[PDB]
């Protein structure tokens, strides 16, 4: 068995919560760094599939890791249901005005055609032939960050509807992106939301999540690394005894601790948030390197 | 259920060749700085095997290590032979005289009783009942740095001889270790010697580490982690440094470190070669006990 097909059956028994005590898996939130490979700008490279899946994969190869991120929270949820998102820049920047319609079902197929999303599920179609059998994860905002990003830019709905609308949204992202062949599905979130929220909230977390198992995707709630939300199972939360699988990482690598020993209780490190574009390809390599023992 | 069973099974699979890739035992050698528990003198200390097996293990399970270093090179060796060897300073000093009879069978009972020696076997005996079950390392003096020593006090002898007499030192203590419960068996040179003496050296590393094998303990040679790298004789494993490159995979092997704390990488990850690391030396016994457990974190990932 090859090493990474160990960690695709790693994550496939974590979503069935049959996982067997290992070493976690190191998945940082890498993207428009990844884009110094062909020295291309971010923007463009979020956009084609076929470039995309080139500077992510040869990235990792680099670095020597087992997985990689063919998406970072970055608007890519607001921008498909109708969402005013900055094109000219990376990461793109939530804008003023809105045209969603927070009650209508979902449409699968048009939340699949929206161009950066089309690219992501494009890339992750390509990169399941990889050899290797790299982790592929994917890394979503989260319900109540999304929740926010709508009303920042006008949206007026209710807490009920616009966090069942959030939680549809990203259970039928769950399915497009676990078909096309991801391993591990994350939500990022930037805080615990208010009482009030908290209980749309885990419901919408609940929803999605649902549906990545389903897939024999493990779903994990990543917050910032700076008593437990779920409790059905046994999933994979973040910050603050409990068996919770996931460990945050903050994003800046020269930060980053080493990488733990078998005992410890996660079965999986992310970052909070995507490693800074603007770091260098050789020193983010370095700092890889330093926290593997290299 | 027993967390050190598994490390002791994968030291006797080590010991035949026959291991399955692991993490890493990490075995760092620490034994001067074990004494800050009990802010006892370090020379008096290594001279009761109770005050060592406690001031040892208490270390042990506060740095959260699956092992501890029961001896380290520390002319105890020479001491025991007849070479006037320091007691008022830790660590101790080889002399400029000797009464020593290179040519002689070795007294295995004399070599036990030796005061450094028969405490060291006394801490092995009274931590071969800890429940966790801890690897129990003996890091001895090699056979090339042994064969220096007794010549710097003044022995005069052949290579052939020297060298048939310190293989025969090291062959009767791997003996007496393993018969006291020592898992892990380890032979700390500063340098390769000379081709003159090569072969010489090769075959008192292969006496003792036979010895060794036969009682399921893994002879493993260590050298320092400056060093460049270089030949690793069959006689042993081999414990290469983290810059050295890789050796064949007929070969299962450890890693070498240097003995700073503050200098240690972070312990690698599943897929390496090596199932073990060492220290080419103890731990700088001025170094703090709040220190060393803070960069024992570090590595481990805490």
């Amino acid at each position: 068995e090859a090493a990474g097909a160990l960690w695709r059956r790693r994550m496939q028994e974590l979503a069935r919560g049959a996982g067997k005590p290992h070493a976690p898996l190191f998945v940082p939130l890498i993207m428009g760094c990844a884009a110094q490979i062909e020295a291309i700008p971010a923007i463009d490279m979020v956009r084609d599939g076929t470039r995309l899946r080139k500077n992510l994969s040869e990235l990792r190869r680099m670095l020597k890791l087992d997985a990689l991120t063919c998406a970072v929270p970055s608007c890519m949820e607001a921008e498909a249901v109708g969402v005013e998102v900055s094109q000219d820049q990376w990461p793109p920047r939530i804008g003023t005005t809105a045209q969603v319609d927070v009650t209508a079902e979902i449409d699968a197929d048009r939340l699949a055609a929206s161009p950066r999303i089309a690219a992501a599920l494009d890339a992750v179609r390509q990169i399941a032939v990889d050899p290797g059998e790299p982790v592929i994860a994917a890394a979503l905002t989260g319900p109540a960050a999304l929740v926010a990003q709508l009303r920042a830019a006008g949206v007026e709905a209710g807490d009920e509807a616009i966090y069942d609308f959030a939680g549809r949204i990203l259970a039928t992202l769950a399915r497009l992106y676990a078909e096309a062949g991801v391993n591990l599905l994350s939500w990022h979130e930037a805080a615990r939301p208010a009482e009030e929220q908290d209980d749309f909230w885990k419901g919408a977390l609940g929803t999605a999540g649902n549906v990545a198992r389903f897939h024999r995707v493990p779903p994990v709630l990543v917050l910032p690394a700076s008593w437990p939300a779920q409790a059905v199972p046994c999933p994979a939360l973040n910050h603050p005894p409990v068996r919770t699988h996931a460990r945050a990482w903050a994003a800046d690598p020269a930060g980053w601790p080493c990488l733990p020993v078998e005992g410890v209780a996660e079965r999986l490190i992310l970052t909070d948030a995507e490693v800074p574009p603007e770091t260098e390809i050789a020193t983010l390599k370095a700092q890889v390197e330093r926290v593997r023992g290299e």
